[PDB]
């Protein structure tokens, strides 16, 4: 028995034929890709206003930090499934210096964009299957992973004209940072901006380019603590809740639900395949 994979980690959604699902106001906590595995769906950004209609052929990126609004719907008569690759923040500050020379018009580019879609050639249909084939790979090198996927992030950030993986400079990855450091404390927008020896500008153009108030930025981030925590093997809600920095179980269910559009156990379900 060796170690689970340290630079990335693969989760689990079965989508029954025709259901939709919804999120509302989802902190991405870091770089995630998902697709699926057959059929179609219908996927609706209510950020950029923009509904696509995504294949197994298809990659969806989320960006880290980002505040993402929308929903997927099966369109297939099959159950189909979404697998969604989320990649470490290690593997992540690799891939920032890993391209060789500097890419001129990179420094052109815009951060507007928050959900790209990527229609796969076949050589990274490969590539991803076969990365979440298993628990280890080991037909594939951390190395050859990373020439892979900065290419592959170069590739869908020059199709966008905007900044993918960004630096760890950004103002919003502080935030959060230092919010995830102490999840369960009653953070205040000063005491960020304390802590943070930045001027409230700067830091509340973040909030205001995500749509979103200090407070459901708060709850944003302790939810995908909370996915996070039931991602590790924790299944105690009354523990999640607790541990995520909510102050009662029925406060983190309500938010949960209005976040995830599921209550707190059936997210637990989908992801484990153990009911109670
Ligand atoms: C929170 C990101 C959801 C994007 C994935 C597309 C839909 C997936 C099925 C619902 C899963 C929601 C929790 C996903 C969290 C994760 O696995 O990283």
């Amino acid at each position: 028995m060796r170690e689970n994979n340290t630079s990335f980690l693969v989760n689990v959604y079965d989508l029954k034929k025709f259901d939709t699902y919804a999120f509302n106001k989802v902190f991405i906590d870091d770089y995630k890709i998902f697709w699926i595995n057959k059929g179609s769906a219908k996927l609706v950004d209510k950020n950029c206003l923009v509904s696509y209609t995504i294949t197994a052929s298809s990659v969806v990126l989320l960006k880290k930090n980002s505040i993402q609004r929308f929903s997927l719907m099966s369109l297939s008569d099959e159950s189909i499934s979404v697998c969604v690759l989320t990649i470490k923040n290690k593997f992540v500050n690799s891939l920032r210096h890993y391209l060789q020379g500097d890419l001129m018009i990179r420094n052109l580019y815009n951060e507007k964009k928050d959900l790209l879609l990527w229609n796969c050639e076949l050589n990274d249909i490969s590539v991803l299957g076969e990365i979440v084939s298993t628990y280890d790979q080991t037909q594939y090198s951390e190395d050859f992973l990373k020439i892979f996927f900065s290419g592959f992030f170069s590739k869908v950030e020059k199709k966008y004209n905007s900044i993918f993986i960004t630096d760890d400079l950004d103002a919003m990855e502080k935030i959060s940072c230092l919010v995830k450091s102490d999840i369960t404390r009653n953070w205040r927008w000063a005491d960020i901006c304390g802590e943070l020896r930045t001027n409230r500008m700067i830091l509340k153009k973040e909030l205001e380019s995500r749509g979103v108030k200090f407070r459901e930025l708060i709850n944003s981030i302790r939810i995908s603590y909370s996915i996070s925590l039931m991602a590790t093997g924790e299944f105690k809600i009354k523990q999640i809740a607790y541990q995520s920095g909510f102050a009662s179980v029925s406060y983190f269910s309500t938010v949960f639900k209005s976040t995830m559009n599921v209550a707190p156990s059936e997210y637990l379900f989908m992801l484990t395949g153990v009911a109670e």
